[PDB]
């Protein structure tokens, strides 16, 4: 799957 | 280059 | 907001 990085403090990776 | 990522677990990183 | 990573050597992670 693809990964995206967010940031929100901390990070989210979220996947698709 | 941009990292571009996967996840598939191994993450994997790719030079763009 | 999402980050983008980039290769430059050291990785440079930009918000968007």
């Amino acid at each position: 799957a693809k990964l995206v990085a967010f940031a929100e403090a901390a990070i989210i990776g979220l996947m698709v």
